[PDB]
């Protein structure tokens, strides 16, 4: 207790016995589990991003428009079925809904777009048909590409080349369905962006009892590597058809979070499913009580055993900023980014504080919905004329969004983390500040 | 030699961190050690034949569950009868014989503050008929315990009361609960409609953790394969959800309508043993044990300091089993407490001892038919030698495999305090 | 060639046990070195050539030991440590500060401070001691009339509690809580209690200490031999690796330095032990306990000085530059124990002195023309830092430093940490 | 039913500590201890310890190792020294309470140059074998080559002598690994290491030596000038009960005495003086961390004395064990219980004068020569060892009624067979 005591009195017992507190401060993984408390209410912003497919169920601006405010992030596109005018009325709609909320800029919710190729079928590689909905998805600017069946690195790398010289910035999630994709799983990461284990075809392709080791896997060594995961496929299928899912739906949900996955999604549930925006609903209902039970003692302690040295500035504040959040139980971590790579180096340490990421880039701020507890604002002013104060806007934008969005209050401690020129790369600097 | 350390998931077993751990974990490293993890199989319809009981006995079930909710006592009388003519339908041949339990699962409360006069006629007819095993529904505080155990009688005493928590009292009241009670089932049907449905994990991991704490059994119960009601394979969220018990730490694992009502009842039993199988060698035991050990208070009681010995030796040399004589399964219990990756084959004379085991993870009944020799330590002998030889048949063990055997210096229970390490020849 | 010295092997183990299977009789020391001396001066050690010769060889502070000699002695011993001091303040980035501590004669026959020591105290007021080392502790009122003693004039001195018997080892807390810190006095600790329990009282106290942040001194018969020989025992080497390495601050030589046939030798010998000892610290059990063990806390220098830290391990800084007033931003930086040196840049000579307490804690003493920008005054005292850093031998060009400083004037107000790239 | 007043002696309360700093920060000068000292004595025989009257008071005081240094004095000093040593131990044969085999170690004059053994040695070592001694103490051991060399001088009726390696150069240190795999065990020779290597580097080489035998399950000592300044005064200084007690915190199994004993003014009070640090410092080893350290360190073994062992300290600490009774022919399955350093004093009841003296190289292995006729019935052999086990550690204090004790046997007779590890309550 000694270690939480003057805290405890200056917080209150209320703040230390929510967001699972209690077992948060235990000594054992086996003690975190024994302070496990239904009643310790989760109390930060929802982190894991949910990641909704877009289809017949959810494709109205109307239907849209609810779901951005249920919590979908990422909007898939299936490329398995429909057309490129059906899809491109799908980005449209999304992009119609998304842009109804940029009246105030302090609240709007960036969404970013994704397509998931249909694959190389009897093929050994690039199908001409990828080679086309690829060519679209640049066309139509689309943020993610969810490439289906890499069981190589070549694979991920004639993704990369149909995406040609202006697809460059577009996010390559390289999906695992097979028994060569999971052996070769190092090569794939290492040139990746980030994976998604495609449960669907893994459970046909290999044995259906060996798809959480294969998950747990994966999940692992995105997690080491500071790369996104994504968890897919029958998250909550029984919403398909009914209003409230079943017992092991709910529990896989509240795994894939504890496992430590970035993400994750909604397949049929809202592509064609009875209830859309309750399957949303009841992601992000599990997703913030799986993360308030993650025990962070042992997780943060891990990541630094396992994490080699570094002499790379942004890693060395981001893992600072990390320690420094936890030692006074900071509300939030502000960050500025161009590309969204500070945010991701502060999101790899998985701190409890959410990382409020700052940025001028449409495409970062959608983009960085792919790492776990990144919080994007996009900034819309034009630069000051001094440096300094530019920067000193983008953090008060991202303080005054924080206090309206419910994640600051005036009293609060926030770590926020800036660079010491401009353009990306630079960020080595971190600051404790006291909310006013 | 080379091979052996590729199987069991022992590369992710040798990491020195939970998350290299799970980086390590392969889907080509096969599973070696029997399924540890017990299947309780809830009777109905689609399960009352005796034809398609030998089925499921094959297929893993190790518990039967009797859901005194629906049917009258004839109907359970008659249920009771086909797993009974099931079960010794293998008696002719000992070294492979399979004890079941027979566990009675009551109807509860309903309105009432307590036990209900339905609860009091289930429980008497549960005695008459020899049950092992008493999943008591909607228990809410310690008292409700004590109603259960009276109804039982003194004829009774023997009967383990297993108390399903399903409400928010019980998970407010576990600690008095878990005291008073020989486990707990974390009855997630009921607890997703009293309590917030996002909040189901949270309490079924408490439950879990704490029972392992206490050394106590925990099931976890419901909905685990539900699409295997009507179709011939699970979801992916119900094969995690599985998977994901066994490694939270669940003794026992059930199936309800996927066995009582369904279309696939020996379909799901054999899902869940694969799945039982493949999440138990992805235990990561360094930390298991290290916390168990850590959590677990100093003992002065022989059976328990010999437990911790024998399951510590049994890491030492990746034993393939930890034979232990029991009378009552207690020995079997404190060794299956400490999680050993070693399959803890429990050698009883006790025919109800052998079925009520099945509560225990990891531990391997098997029933010895024969007299007394009249050299007590030939006796000894005799059942460690049955206990090898059922291995070998089983597939346990080989020639050449270390073997850890607990006994003890006295007949009777409660006298353990020998750990032995064997060469099997 | 990195990662082969300062015992790195060692410090990369996955246990404690491992981490002594890796230590290396070849792998230098590299490091600045971090425990400091403290040197009781006497007839062996008063001349002013002697002492510039002690400062080269290591000492850190002098102690006047009240125990012996007149006020006249004491002045005179001061004065000669301040002239030997001030010869090399001509190159002020290698200019090194030396604390003047003061240590009492102590009760006697016990009950009241002595009319002797409030004397004495007032003494070390009126000639500027930067510590005290308060002799025979057995009670947070004892700490209250040493305080009270110093007077109004006296409120900056530091109070280094001495705890020489049973009931200082038995209220060892409420000492501790009103001190600001602990020097284990085993000289008469060891004739206290039985000789066989004084390695238990040493290890609790310094553990103790290590816990609540606050600098604690091995003291007595460390060098013992060395009084009358020139090279030490096997037994002597021993106890001062580890009296660093179970934590001191602080490391003492008392008759060696002070009446002894080789002070300079000796100073020379706990330097060169304390260098090797320091690398041979298993940091990554260490940091990971002080880390758990330190209070969670809203105060900003507290929140900077583990993130710091914490940086600073992340990339094997060379060092962590510091601005402070008073030290108390360096002292929080040491509680942690980081392997790279803590260069705090002062303007106040008093805390450039008394810093020395705190393990890992280089002071320099910042005399450069002031800026008319606040902001510009700050980055060239960490300027200052680097350059100083560079001469000593503690930076070169390439290395990452952690560099920790405030938004505002004053004390208390540290809230920023940068991770800058040398030249 | 232990009593509150038992947890709070032999730093319990700094026992349970969770975390090394905390285990520190918990180490009290009030917690009394009370287990047997573990850390063996080796004490110099000179001038100043040669009486058979000076040796019964050394014995009393805590000796286990007599060392004789073949550097000074003839074969006829050392062979009068050696018959000095029998004829104590042996004045204390009457009662059992009293009588305690005590080990004779040769200590080499050394290779000084050449490229082999110097003959002296091989006259020394074969003085050694001729005169039964227990244990070599091999000067400047520095490679593989050297151990090979003293094994062979050691003849064809030595084989069964333990030799320890002396480190005392940067070349023994560098080499260390292919010396410890040939060698018995090991000597930190600090003397000759502090002159060799420079002196602020002794305690790294002490450390990882320490280290490193811990690991390998070997013996260990820590030598010379430990309490250096008891040559002259009744007294040591702080750096000196320092040291001893660091080298028993580091891991050393045997602490030894050279010119404190000697020809030094106070030989028995270095020897009572050791014994007390000794005591107070294995009372402060922090178990949890270093029985998890030594078992995540250790390999998995497919031998059962092995398995046995780490079983055996495991159910000793889990029921707070007053003694593990072990039944051994060489040492052996005393050695594999001492290498996991448990709490409770691993009592070795042996048939072999030899084994018995040889044992003390071990930390906490306490030997009990039995010397009853075989019972025709093995198992009644093994009960009967068993029992005068339990009664000599009754009559030392080891043992009441209603204590509990862990009993390690075999399950057939001959030595290699250990696999049978027994919980017994003391009635
Ligand atoms: O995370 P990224 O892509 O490296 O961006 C971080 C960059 O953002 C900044 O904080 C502000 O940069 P700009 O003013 O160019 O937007 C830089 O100081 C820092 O290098
Ligand atoms: O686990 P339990 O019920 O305590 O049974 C263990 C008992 O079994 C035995 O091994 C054999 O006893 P029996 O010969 O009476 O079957 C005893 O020595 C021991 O006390
Ligand atoms: O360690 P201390 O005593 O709190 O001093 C730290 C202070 O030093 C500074 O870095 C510089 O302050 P000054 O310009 O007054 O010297 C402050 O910003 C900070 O509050
Ligand atoms: O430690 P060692 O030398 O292997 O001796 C252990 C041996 O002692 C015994 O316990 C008793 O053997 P003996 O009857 O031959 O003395 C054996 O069962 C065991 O193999
Ligand atoms: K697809
Ligand atoms: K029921
Ligand atoms: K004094
Ligand atoms: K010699
Ligand atoms: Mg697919
Ligand atoms: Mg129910
Ligand atoms: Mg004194
Ligand atoms: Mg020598
Ligand atoms: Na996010
Ligand atoms: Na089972
Ligand atoms: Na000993």
């Amino acid at each position: 207790r000694a270690d939480v005591a003057q805290l405890t009195q200056e917080l209150g017992t209320a703040f230390f016995q929510q967001q699972q507190l209690p077992a948060a401060m235990a000594d054992t993984f086996l003690e975190h589990l024994c302070l496990l408390d239904i009643d310790s209410e989760p109390v930060a912003a929802r982190s894991t991003s949910i990641i909704a497919t877009i289809g017949p169920a959810s494709r109205s601006v109307e239907r849209l428009k609810e779901m951005i405010k249920a919590g979908m992030n990422i909007a898939r596109l299936n490329f398995s079925h429909g057309s490129h005018e059906y899809h491109a009325e799908s980005i449209a709609n999304v992009r119609e809904a998304v842009e109804s909320f940029a009246g105030s800029p302090l609240s709007y919710r960036p969404v970013a777009i994704a397509l998931d190729t249909k694959g190389p079928g009897s093929g050994p590689g690039l199908s001409e048909q990828d080679v086309r909905d690829l060519r679209f998805g640049v066309e139509h600017g689309v943020d993610i590409v969810f490439a289906s069946f890499v069981r190589k690195a070549s694979d991920v790398a004639a993704v990369r080349a149909a995406l040609g010289p202006e697809g460059h910035g577009i996010k390559i999630i390289s999906k695992i369905e097979n028994h060569e994709g999971v052996k070769r799983f190092d090569e794939i990461l290492e040139v990746s962006d980030g994976i998604m284990v495609a449960r669907g075809d893994l459970g046909i392709e290999i044995p259906a009892e060996k798809v959480f080791l294969a998950q747990k896997m994966m999940i692992g060594r995105c997690n080491l590597a500071g790369k996104p995961v994504v968890c897919a496929t029958q998250m909550l299928e029984s919403m398909i058809t009914k209003p409230r899912p079943t017992r092991a739906e709910t529990s896989d949900v509240a795994n894939a979070v504890l496992d430590g996955a970035d993400c994750i999604m909604l397949s049929g549930e809202t592509a064609k499913g009875n209830f859309p925006v309750e399957a949303v609903k009841m992601q992000h209902a599990i997703a913030r009580e799986a993360e308030a039970a993650v025990y962070h003692r042992q997780l943060f302690e891990e990541l630094r055993r396992a994490a080699p040295l570094s002499r790379d500035p942004t890693e060395v504040t981001a893992i600072g900023a990390v320690e420094a959040a936890f030692k006074c139980c900071a509300a939030a971590i502000i960050v500025l980014t161009t590309t969204g790579r500070s945010a991701q180096l502060l999101s790899r340490y998985r701190p409890r504080a959410a990382v409020i990421a700052v940025t001028r880039s449409a495409q970062a701020a959608r983009q960085v919905h792919l790492c776990r507890g990144v919080f994007p604002l996009l900034y819309r002013e034009p630069p000051e004329a001094i440096w300094a104060d530019d920067v000193d806007r983008r953090v008060q934008f991202g303080i005054e969004s924080g206090k309206l969005r419910g994640f600051l209050r005036v009293g609060d401690l926030v770590i926020v983390v800036t660079g010491w020129r401009p353009g990306s790369g630079y960020t080595n600097i971190m600051r404790v500040l006291s909310i006013s």
